[PDB]
């Protein structure tokens, strides 16, 4: 399999204009008839070459005449002497029952539905499936009608009709011009939640939600946010839906969590469906911004799509910051803020400093699947803010303008997107653009000094990024780093130099710099990268009490928040030292005051409290360190929680009890509260034992929702207590019928602490509600075990990574997409010590022996390998 670049990108030799679809469905056969209407740019002599991948071709005219001029490829169809203008007919056959991979057209559970992004159509038809070539479709479906009376395709019915032989038809028509990773097909039977939103300018549009037969109890929460998402595009960003009907269709098996196809949204099951009973406040909160999301890309990424797959994070970096600023306006900032953080730092930083480190903008792809990415989505989230920090609201707003007035209607790159917010504003990103080329995390190294004598405070900064295995070449970049600093007051000092204000976002464009500020009347305590102002490490040399100074002053929340996982970096990074000579835990008496202090402070926003008291997760811990020692993570992890339990015990019971709510209810005071009141009962399960255990126990069966149930028996497993195995069966016994439940169940299985987790594990492969067909599945216990149960998957006899090699050479030839998601945690292999390198390269080696490798691991493994 062939790497692909981007500086090879070429405007195609043939555009598609309009596309004519029939399919006559069957889940064993369906036929596709594809009418083209095709127009020739390049040379007369030039082929067109159609991507296709396990089709049967039956037949190939152009103008209605038999063609004798083509021949079939690895992976194309390449038909020559062609005319200027023509009319291109391909018939062919596919399997939807077959196609295990669901990529393109396949089966969930009864249903029939497409996965088009990114290169899916070429398993439906021969065709030009690259998103530069934008066509109107027209759909034609021809199918059962007992077995599917609900027949969708994108936009609006058209036409339709009945055949004998018990068969129907129904014809779709998409106004707007698309790639065709942006077209869907659904057909089954399904209960529809339907609805209506009025757009600002008067349009009415149908809201259609289709979800399985049994489930509209659990649809209203996403019909909700539908309209949410629709009311905060026009409020926020000033854009309308363009379409009269708005269809989203929850499916139970798909690869990832939804999918933007145009006026017919394809989702996961678990970003759609919620009851107070099955779904926690996590959960709706992800429904929001999934919900959201999906219908921030009918702008950003479907009116104006991508030239080239490379261009990804133009519509993925930026429908990322929309659908963050969605919930950060609905809901809380601070803690929206925070978790995007938390993603950055702990995930995404890893995955930077790993074997498959890629620009937000890549350079060489082999599987394009395998670049969505933290990086091109979060890390391009995070560019885009950038960009935002930069410009201010009305500026950045009227880029969006500039954007859409230029590219409406056409595929657009990452440079037209940067080009756009620099014309519009008249700041200067030729610098900037630089985030778009260079992979890695930039490291900025502060130094301060306070002259007394002249009232001045100077700060040297300086950036560098490691080399990365992709690019030996690192530059500085445009970093935007925004301060304030504090009086002895907890007062903001002006900042200012030779009488005029100095704007508090500094440009940080040099390898190193000098800021000067003038007026400053009190040595300061700095708060620096205010709300995380770039994608970077800070390395400042902090002492303790500055940042329990920062912690109780700092005006934002963020600076709080962030004041307080700089503390507990420095005694994580102690106590991983300490457990590695076989020490107990060490923690200052001053360190434990401020987080009692943050128990007791009454004036202090409870959802900002939770966070404070929420631990950095064993993801994040792994990031302060050069080599990963995940077993004494794991292990510090636990102590400091108990250190915290016993020390702070009477606080926390306090304040558990003082957030008690009677009423359950999805609404951002309330869920700040439930987050701190189980971030204290998380605890207290650690504390003393029977106090732990009845606790826990009784908040499991007295609860009124899954949020704080599933709490409870989050607490019980962590921290074994008596009554882990009966809570844990009650659940099982309860809601093994439910999938999306039983994935929680799962979760926690696989991320267990007891001994025995692995032998659980494979136990539970054979469980009633488990299935390798199923991704969530998977990605529940399978993903789960290596991914976020690193203490176990790297025990040092090695049995968590030959489970893997295990799961993994099934999974290469059912979903290679999967299988690839998973395969992650093993190639992170470098960051640990050598005698777990050498099993992990080990098991490496097995999985690249794979007869079949598919093109999606090879591209992994050969970069881990290397
Ligand atoms: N644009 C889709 C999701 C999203 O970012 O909206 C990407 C996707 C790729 C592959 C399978 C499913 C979905
Ligand atoms: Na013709
Ligand atoms: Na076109
Ligand atoms: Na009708
Ligand atoms: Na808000
Ligand atoms: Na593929
Ligand atoms: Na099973
Ligand atoms: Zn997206």
């Amino acid at each position: 399999p062939q790497a692909k670049y981007r500086h090879d990108y070429r405007a195609p030799d043939y555009q598609i204009t309009d596309i004519d679809l029939t399919f006559d469905l069957d889940a064993q056969k369906t036929v596709v008839t594809a009418v083209s209407q095709a127009v020739r740019h390049g040379a007369s002599d030039a082929p067109l070459r159609l991507n296709g991948e396990d089709l049967k071709l039956v037949s190939v005219h152009i103008n209605d005449e038999p063609w004798t001029a083509w021949k079939e490829e690895e992976g194309a169809l390449v038909i020559s002497n062609l005319p200027e203008r023509f009319t291109l007919k391909i018939i062919n056959e596919i399997s939807p029952a077959a196609n295990t991979a669901l990529e393109g057209l396949y089966q969930s559970g009864d249903a029939l539905c497409t996965q088009c992004e990114a290169e899916g159509f070429r398993h439906i038809t021969y065709y030009l499936d690259r998103p530069d070539v934008l066509a109107r479709f027209t759909t034609k479906i021809i199918a059962d009608k007992i077995k599917y009376p609900f027949l969708l395709s994108n936009g609006n019915r058209v036409a339709q009709g009945e055949l004998e032989n018990g068969r129907h038809w129904v014809q779709w028509q998409d106004p707007f011009p698309k790639p065709c990773y942006l077209f869907a097909l659904v057909a089954g039977d399904f209960d529809v939640l339907r609805d209506t939103f009025t757009t600002r300018s008067g349009r009415e549009v149908a809201l259609e939600l289709y979800v399985d037969r049994g489930n509209l109890d659990r649809a209203p929460w996403a019909m909700t946010s539908l309209k949410n998402s629709m009311k905060w595009d026009e409020e926020r960003f000033g854009l309308e839906y363009d379409l009269d009907i708005y269809m989203i269709v929850a499916v139970d098996f798909f690869n990832m969590g939804a999918m933007e196809n145009k006026g017919l949204n394809i989702f996961n099951s678990k970003y759609v469906l919620a009851r107070t009973d099955t779904a926690t406040d996590k959960d709706y909160l992800d429904i929001e911004r999934v919900i959201g999301h999906e219908y921030f890309h009918n702008w950003t990424g479907n009116r104006v799509t991508c030239r080239d797959w490379f261009q990804l994070s133009l519509k993925e970096g930026l429908t990322v910051f929309r659908d963050q600023e969605f919930s950060s306006d609905l809901g809380s900032r601070a803690v929206n803020r925070i978790n995007n953080v938390r993603t950055m730092r702990g995930l995404q930083f890893a995955e930077d400093a790993s074997p498959m480190a890629h620009p937000i903008r890549p350079d060489m792809v082999i599987e394009m699947n395998n670049f969505y990415t933290l990086t091109v989505y979060e890390k391009g989230a995070e560019v885009i803010r950038m960009i935002h920090t930069l410009l201010g609201e009305e500026n950045f707003q009227k880029g969006m303008q500039l954007y859409f007035e230029r590219h409406d209607g056409s595929a657009a790159t990452c440079d037209d997107f940067v080009q756009a917010m620099e014309d519009a504003s008249n700041v200067d990103l030729s610098h900037f653009r630089r985030w778009y080329s260079q992979s890695g995390t930039p490291i900025v190294t502060v130094k301060d000094d306070y002259n007394p004598e002249t009232e001045q405070y100077t700060l040297t900064i300086s950036q560098r990024t490691p080399a990365t295995p992709d690019q030996a070449e690192k530059q500085p970049l445009h970093i935007p780093f925004a301060i304030e600093l504090y009086d002895n007051e907890g007062k903001v000092i002006p900042l200012q130099k030779g009488g005029h204000p100095v704007n508090s976002v500094l440009n940080v464009t040099q390898a190193e710099q000098t800021f000067v500020f003038d007026n400053v009347y009190f040595q300061p305590v700095p708060a620096l990268l205010c709300e995380f102002s770039a994608p970077v490490k800070l390395e400042y040399k902090w002492s303790d009490q500055q940042l329990t100074f920062l912690m109780r002053h700092a005006r934002n929340d963020f600076s709080r928040w962030d004041a307080a996982q700089s503390l507990l970096a420095t005694y994580i990074k102690l106590n991983v030292a300490r457990h590695q000579q076989g020490q107990p835990l060490s923690l200052p008496v001053h360190v434990a005051d401020a987080f009692r202090a943050v128990l007791l402070d009454e004036k202090i926003d409870p959802a900002l409290a939770a966070e404070i008291l929420t631990l950095p997760s064993v993801n994040e811990m792994a990031e302060l360190f050069d080599i990963i020692d995940p077993i004494a993570i794991a292990e510090v992890r636990e102590a400091l929680t108990r250190t915290l339990a016993t020390e702070l015990a009477d606080e926390l019971l306090a304040i558990y009890n003082a957030n008690y709510q009677s009423e359950y209810r999805v609404e951002h005071e309330d869920i700040a509260k439930r987050t701190l009141r189980n971030a204290c009962l998380r605890f207290l399960a650690f504390g003393e034992t029977h106090l732990a255990d009845v606790l826990v126990s009784k908040q499991f069966h007295e609860a009124n929702n899954m949020t704080d149930a599933l709490a409870a028996l989050s607490a019980a497993v962590a921290a074994q207590l008596p009554c882990r195995d009966a809570l844990m069966q009650e659940y099982d016994d309860k809601w093994h019928q439910n999938g999306l439940v039983m994935d929680k169940w799962f979760i926690l299985q696989a991320t267990s602490p007891a001994a025995n987790v692995l032998e659980t594990v494979r136990g539970l492969l054979q469980h009633r509600s488990f299935t390798m067909s199923n991704p969530n599945r998977i990605r529940s216990l399978i993903g789960a075990f290596a991914g976020s149960n690193p203490a176990a998957f790297h025990a040092e006899d090695g049995s968590g990574y030959l489970f893997l090699v295990e799961m993994l050479t099934d999974l290469n030839s059912r979903n290679p997409q999967v299988a690839s998601r998973l395969i992650e945690p093993l190639i992170r292999l470098k960051r640990y010590d050598a005698k777990r390198q050498e099993k992990m390269r080990a098991a490496l080696e097995q999985l690249k022996g794979l007869e079949n490798l598919s093109g999606d691991l090879y591209e992994k493994i050969t970069k881990a390998l290397a």
